[PDB]
């Protein structure tokens, strides 16, 4: 298929390094040959069926306990299974085609399963492997989310409608309240299950505030939204210019742009690889809110700093010839969701178009820093 | 007349729900009357004028016989009047222009009668109607209490100050003794009949402890002086996740900062209602103490919960709109007592002060779990 074509490419059998005695953080259940295969500069690389087994596992595996992470954004539920794995799971807050209205601003938006689940797929197309693996899931929220938890602040939410439908809403702050429930017809909500890291205890993660982070309040302007030369600072700046972290995070800031995800006000690394590692990037539930918009405010670090990673480069001039491309290669896959069809079309289509915008965005900037100032090189 | 504004108010034309066979504890002298009309919910009602002119009777009843209650804290003395009716009194210990020390704990505070009845105002305009009626009274204490005492541990007592008053100082722990007896100039001392609650004969009370109770001794901290998470845990402890509790107490615990109470160490219910009843605010000597400062220990319990009732959070933020006001409502009551002014003018202006910083702490506070988490709604079908 378009999917076929895409990984025999060369450009996606590029092989990673030996691993040493350090890069590795450590037939069994499938969430932990996970958490193993997890190493300093990926999080499961092309191969591994165990991804797409867990997959399997997430969608499928029984319910045996759930826990509500109190004083959220919003609603996240911890999913416990029957063989000691568990999972983050984010329910239905919004149907397919609809868009967050233009008059709301970036921190009042919802998360949604739909970008949860795409942005897994997304990511792993762009032979990223950083995000957790998620499944689309139906849960009965009868039998498998009210009757199987003992945690009442969350036992205690659920009620009968007028319209004879179960409904629940949780304890978070934005959006967890009866005007704001999530009712099934007549018990079936739909959500995301992501499988979850290592515990803390035996890996820990150091938490980093980005430098683009956003101004969470209005009128208030941030730092990179008044000073044009912002990059000529940032790459003179602590851990910024020792990695592979530039250029990680200009990797990631093409992703959110894909998605339109303006919510990247912190990301996670894996502490005992240091400095020097890959991003892990999570809750990207603020994707794909919108489709017929594109947010260039994701992308000013990139016509900022003015430099890619030439692994990821490459790729994306590929990702725009018709013989591959992201819409169908996105539709491709994600068509191996229950939740499908987990992107409407205009979102699969938005992201061509989005896609095109990087790679004019690297064209006007490669013919004024020349090649090898704006591309790095990881092919050897 | 500032204190009609606000009862016309709608505020305060709420209404509760009906009352069954249960919710009313029971199934004529004033003092009683008061006992029966206790329910489930309330202590009184607004409309109950027995409670007013039980507060005469506290002014104006002949005081027939008084005793001593054995091991109290410091001085508490039992009225019992020619109708069979019983009330507290608590003597005056403290001038109306003076402050706790700065450099005294909360269990070194003074208990003063202009504390019991203030509270006892400052609960009704709040519209908790919680506080056992109290009225201030002057009582001639050779005539009224050395005199009709058949207690010899309180008649003992008793002696002539080389001032030639008459001064006591009964037998506690605290601040009974020579050094600090009680003296009229010359015989008489002023002090606050607090209406009884009905005996505990036929009305037991449950007594619970509350969960930011302070360990009283120095150097220790307590649970909460440590852990800011603390009442996650407590919303998830037995009878704290059932109410109308929690909100209870953040009623309480509102209360007690705008006072400064800080030896609010347990508190009572009537256990003929169960764990779904009111709280009786009692022992409120411990608040107005100081005037210039304001105890924020006490408001520990909002910052750390994080939610109040609808009905009295914007009561609060009524009683701070100008034309409503603590300071005003306060005075224009309390002016209503023989004791005038039971407070002083700064204590009134604290009122005012303190309220500002509860309704900020509010405002803070619903800034970060948003309403419906923070402000639950009991006025769902009210005016």
């Amino acid at each position: 298929s378009v999917l076929q074509s895409l990984f025999e490419h060369p450009l996606y059998r590029t092989v990673l390094p030996d691993l040493t005695e350090e890069d590795t953080l450590f037939s069994y259940p499938n969430w932990l040959r996970f958490h193993i295969g997890i190493n300093r500069y990926e999080l499961y690389s092309r191969h591994n069926p165990v991804i797409a087994a867990l997959l399997r596992d997430l969608l499928s595996q029984k319910i045996s306990s759930v826990g509500m992470k109190s004083g959220g954004t919003q609603l996240k539920l911890i999913m416990s299974f029957q063989n000691y794995g568990q999972a983050l799971f984010k329910p239905m807050k919004q149907t397919r085609e609809q868009e967050t209205p233009p008059d709301f601003f970036y921190f009042s938006d919802f998360e949604r399963h739909n970008a949860e689940i795409a942005a897994f797929h997304l990511d792993r197309i762009l032979d990223f492997r950083r995000v957790p693996p998620v499944a689309g899931r139906l849960v009965n929220m009868t039998r498998e989310i009210r009757d199987v938890t003992r945690d009442k602040k969350l036992w205690r939410t659920f009620f009968v409608s007028p319209a004879n439908n179960i409904c629940f809403y949780g304890e978070c702050s934005y959006y967890c309240s009866t005007e704001h429930a999530l009712c099934g017809k007549p018990d079936q909500i739909e959500g995301s299950l992501a499988a979850f890291l290592p515990d803390l205890a035996l890996a820990k993660r150091k938490t980093w505030r980005n430098p683009w982070r956003r101004s969470y309040h209005k009128r208030k302007k941030a730092e990179w939204e008044v000073d044009p030369d912002y990059c000529d600072e940032v790459k003179q700046t602590p851990p910024y210019d020792r990695g592979t972290r530039l250029l990680d995070i200009m990797d990631m800031t093409i992703f959110d742009f894909l998605m339109g995800n303006m919510d990247r006000h912190h990301y996670e690394t894996f502490e005992k690889f240091g400095n020097d590692t890959f991003i892990i990037h999570l809750d990207n539930g603020r994707g794909f809110g919108k489709h017929s918009h594109d947010e260039m405010s994701i992308l000013v670090p990139l016509t900022q700093c003015c430099r890619v990673k030439r692994s990821t480069y490459l790729r994306l001039q590929l990702l725009a010839k018709e013989e591959y491309k992201l819409s169908s290669l996105m539709e491709e896959s994600l068509l191996q969701d229950r939740l499908v069809p987990v992107l409407i079309k205009p979102h699969l289509e938005a992201l061509d178009r989005r896609l095109r915008l990087v790679l004019k965005v690297l064209s006007d900037c490669v013919e004024k820093d020349g090649f090898s100032a704006v591309v790095e090189n990881d092919l050897d």
